[PDB]
């Protein structure tokens, strides 16, 4: 068989990463990605797993995701290695029988784990899951610069900052209608962290962490990539409006209800409100 | 026999200037990175060695670099030029029995010798080969554009400036928890500068040069690159705060305490009392 | 004997063009780029050139330039393209015995012709060729975005604007020690301007165009390109610092002089008595 | 980012070149290499790639090889030349959509072509391909100096000279079991031999040429040379017997097929039967 | 701690194993090295060990070598790699309290496991220990291309093999006045040939292995390297010889025991006799 | 400008003169080279001749060679220290005007001479400038091991020596389809053997001096390395077979006559006709 | 004051050893080099010299030497490890007023002591002294493989040995004219084997042990390596011929004779009237 390192969601992985790192979205190790893949796609490359997979338990039972296997990124990574040592930082891992723990199959060579914000992702997975009725796959994490910015001198409110990400480019109502979750600051690496990240998963494909990152779902690496590079760039937008002094005219309500109406979207109630 | 040039050394050299000069940080010939081998590094080349290595002596001699081998960025060298010609950008040097001066074993051909810059490399190597017992071996410069331009707008002062950068990423207080010691304005190139940059380096692993630049230390070429590029990061996203108006909300003492005790690391406590 | 396209100068033209439309300075047909070559330089390429060499004469004879070979940049190309077909964007001329006009040896294919600044360029090749005792050989014009922001900003004067750019990184005065000349605007290629731009040549090796661009003059293209990049490298952290209120500490008045005198340079006076 | 020079399939092309000519197997321009690769292998390098590559028409179409990307040593080319020089002595080539000819993406500079070989080792290959599923992706043909002398003296018959080989060192049996084909001296660079070659191909992993060299496939570059280096060392061994007067005690039969039990192989029945 | 790769082993063992690949000694994988330790040797280094190390049983109990660590080569791998990938071919390895196996604290990285001729090394170890109080420390087998050539053309006797060699070189019988024990061809990598080849080391520092190699040992990698490197060089002299048509004049017995008495020497009587 | 010890000629006098070391074919100061350089190749480099060219009178001039450059090794001067000293064993002389005699304008220090060849070098290359239209540039003797074995083994005649050679080794016609010239033993620099050499020179681009070395011509100094390596590896090959007992088959007459056809090229008759 | 070990003869010593060994002819540690020094060499580094040097009583007094400082290889030391620890396996030893004993200034750590044959080499440096006027300064012994291999089947006889090796290459009667002197097979290190080569080194610059190896005079160290590889060379050109069976052909007696003329060389008249 072919190897596993040329495989599609190898590739791809390679290629979310390392756009994120010329982006500039992901400075050291910052920013992670996890994808869940379908027995199927590993299943022609046994061949290339560890002939003993290490196991590492689970914070906490996710029977959800039982014998569910993931690509993901290593911890203490830099996006920028990943191009040209996938298997050093990259890694599959399989949740077990009942979710208490993973193997990691492929990957992650040199005593190395999956990512710290790992919790993290698959709780959000398992709520993106039942969110999107099993269509959303990816879970995004990085340092998008001007969305980090931003949260420092915008109201760290979801409907306030939503709105304002909509107004930062008219194609972002349709892209992210359910708008933008902000949680306060917290410490990272947590399951608390993790917890609360889910929770927002449940209402929003994207979450803000002030003055760290973004997190993003999507069904795919190149909807979720996509997801993050267009509120960034409404975000980089905002940036510069401000900078120059502030908004003299922006969309209208009306006008962001019509494209809503247009798109055949329904907008987060609350932002649409303002 | 494979070349040295294609050795690990040479290879992570040529990344490293490559990558910062793509960053921006290094305009012309500003910037130079000296990386402390072992003798088993070099000893695959021999035959790529000069016959009669050019000796240099020493201005302040070094007998803890004795005997040491380190591959250094060139005078005068663009760092946007070393993957396009390696042997004429970088240069191997050999300190020799007593550390009063050194061979040019390969490399800084048509006479070109090492960054002038050097002694003050020499001299901060020392500072962190004690302060952490020989695990850095890397002594990176270059002008990172944000961190630049903060040291016109900040109070340069270690404690109120590490403090700032620490707010501008989560992970910075985590990546640097010394903090980052800012040196007063110095003419470059002098052996005051050299001398005061190794003194600070004794407490940090950053160190600024307000309206020039920064001096970073690691133990690998990753680790360093990665260390400056978080704290320009920051810088980076600081820098758009401000120029929005400045913060309105942002990381707490008590959350960058929280973070501290979470990371297992102990935060420079001037910047932590701010 | 390998192709011309291979050699030194037509590979440093590649690199310069294509690292200046990189940078954001060329766009479209923006910019031109010009290279006084020895005959000993194209030589070794007699195979490569074009039968019947083309002639155009020179609208005001270069006695000086007589018999010198130059590679210029073509009108109307793009700095983006000379990467894609050197020789449909590149060309390498030669001024005949008496300096009344010249030979299109190589490249300019398709009918194309040098930068119609050609005519500008040479007069400035002159004055840096009697400035500099034959050492120059370059004249860049890019449209660098800090300078060209900058302009709209800052006193339109030699000696203010030249403090600002020594102040906003260490190493420019050292770099650009004639300082900057500032030319009131006007309308790009008029022999006025080559007139105004040449007479700003014989004092500073770099002249600015408000609200357009840059001129620089240099021995080779390294070096011209790294001056341009030093001084947008300082333009870039000023218009930072201005976006942020200005400056609250910079390089003091002492302590220019004091950088002159350690790098053995003597900096224009008007700079440092405003 | 790294240049394709510095990947590790240019650099086991080195290796493997350099190694050869270091033994002695491969004078002049004698002998050539081909490594089939895989998209993802040069994915990252798009950026070294020929703008407009070179297409050149395959004599003999191979549909097999469709889309599928090689780097080869170039005609007339030196082994000896390939670590001083890797784009002007090797290229990058990548068959159409149906496999009627390549276009030469990267290296073989100055209008340097494949070897002449190519189209013969394009037969191998896919001979090779079916026989080995895909495993092997090396083709090899050198002057191995003593496989050569061996071609003058002993039976051009595959199972007698097999049988020879592998008496000539214990571990050959194992290395190559499917023994090794000899053709009849043929005109070398024919669609004749190439086609012969590739008949061998479907039954041996190694191909004799009499008073010519050797061919040889295998899975990397390294197992590739090592079969043939074991073929080679095999019959240097044989060569001084011979030359001392011949064998007085060699490994039996029945020792030979415990051999091969042993080690799980099954040795060419009419190479044992002798 | 210093990096272990940086160890005086570590270095020995890339060392002759280079030398050897360079000698011509060891195509492909052929030939094996393992190095008798102290744990004071690795100590230092025990930041450096897997975290979970692999553990082998071992095909016989080996309580004399309980607790012993060794540096070993790694099975299937190539001489030729050694020296840029020391932990990819490289093991450290102790055996447990009792010799029931052991643990694999350092390389063999990626499922690589010892050499194969292992279970040889150690029972030649065991021997060479007690017939040496202690001394020897190396077990180095190559494939010593002369030494291999005459065990087809002389009679596989000791004491006539022993004399021969004895005869090439003035100083064998000093440096192994002890003799060669030359073994009858037998199937490779068995508990059965690592018998035989352990009773041989009970009364030789050497032995051969007709039509394979040979085996030595010796108290340091030097030592060793240069006991076989003796043999095989008197074995070069004897096949030039035999091939112009044998000896016309050599040593003489009377000779050769005033030789062993000059350097207070006993020869094995056996070939001494003849 | 580059040294001229970069220069592509002297580091391709340094390569060639280092390879022929290392094949063994240049003992002591045995053998020697010449390499006919254009104006063009040598004049970038004028900054690094010597002010006052030393003159040296031609015994015998060369009108056909004035103003002619070469480079070419020292007398007395080992090819072995070559590399360690290029100005120390090389010189760059230019045949004056009316070819009466030459400059030393680079290298051949402390007061050294060119080989006491140069003479009959000149005489051969100018022969060989006629018989090729000036396209050999290099004329090259070395003491070629099995070359020279074989002059005591092999009839001395030009068509029985070149039938062996062209058997030795599939490629040999069509490298040297001229065949090899033989002449009697001679006393070496006596101008009878310059001229003697000369004279074969004329039709053959090989010339053998028996019991002595090789003396060969070509284009470029790979191609005249080349076409010694290869004509000496066949010899080498032959050796062995000779060693053997002889040749059971060969390359056959028809054959032989065959691979000309193909390769459009007309073999030495003679030498088909025994 | 620079260091020793860039010293011209410590570099010598380092280059000579090193090229023996890469030649095969100094397996273990078999051979070794003397050279003599001028106080004037060595005079600049008595900075370097042991505070307290070793004193050793010489067997006996040799006046000649009184006060004569020479380089030396160690006791048991590695040729193969001189270049990497020179002070270990070198020494840098002076004669004292009466040649009664020396001291050993430099090199030759952790207890080392020269060559166990320092005696018989000062017994033949004393006779070349004599012998050339003062010219010759080197003693060395080395095992060269085919002037081994050669006593073992030509007639260990002066006359009969000089003559063939004579014939074996061209050069050979004008570089040792006064041929190789034969001992009879002596044990080595006896005062015996010491005083017959001083003996035959009065007439001859070469002089071979049987069944062990060589041992040359001459005034430099290339020039005595040099002697020795000329010799080995023509002995290696020998056993190929003689291992085909024998000269067909060869130098006529006449011939040499003309050489010597030619030459103005006296070669040895009984080697030319057998
Ligand atoms: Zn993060
Ligand atoms: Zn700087
Ligand atoms: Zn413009
Ligand atoms: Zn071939
Ligand atoms: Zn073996
Ligand atoms: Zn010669
Ligand atoms: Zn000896």
């Amino acid at each position: 068989m072919q190897n596993i390192t040329y495989s599609w969601f190898v590739q791809g992985m390679i290629k979310a990463t390392t756009d994120a790192w010329l982006k500039g979205w992901d400075e050291r190790n910052g920013g992670n990605l996890t994808l869940r893949l379908d027995d199927a796609d590993i299943a022609p490359y046994h061949d290339n797993f560890h002939q003993q997979p290490r196991y590492i338990p689970l914070s906490q039972p996710m029977p959800l995701l039982a014998n569910t296997p993931f690509i993901v990124t290593g911890s203490g990574k830099f996006f920028r290695n990943v191009q040209l040592d996938p298997a050093a930082n990259l890694g599959i891992v399989k949740v077990d029988s009942d979710g208490a723990g993973y193997h990691i199959l492929w990957g992650l060579t040199n005593e190395a784990v999956p990512t710290s914000e790992l919790p993290a992702h698959f709780l959000s997975h398992c709520e993106r899951i039942k969110a999107t009725n099993g269509k959303d796959r990816v879970i995004m994490h990085c340092h998008a610069t001007n969305l980090i910015a931003l949260t420092y001198v915008l109201e760290n409110d979801t409907a306030v900052f939503t709105r304002q990400l909509w107004e930062g480019s008219t194609e972002c109502l349709v892209v992210f209608p359910d708008g933008v979750g902000i949680l306060p600051w917290m410490v990272p690496g947590t399951d608390a962290i993790g917890q609360a990240t889910a929770q927002e998963m449940q209402k929003h494909s994207l979450v803000l962490w002030p003055f760290h990152g973004v997190f993003g779902s999507g069904p795919t690496l190149d909807e979720t990539f996509g997801l993050i590079d267009t509120a960034e760039k409404s975000a980089q937008v905002l940036v510069k409006v401000y900078s120059m002094g502030g908004m003299k005219q922006t969309i209208s309500r009306e006008e962001l209800i019509a494209l809503g109406k247009r798109f055949g979207v329904t907008p987060l109630a609350s932002a649409l409100a303002l």
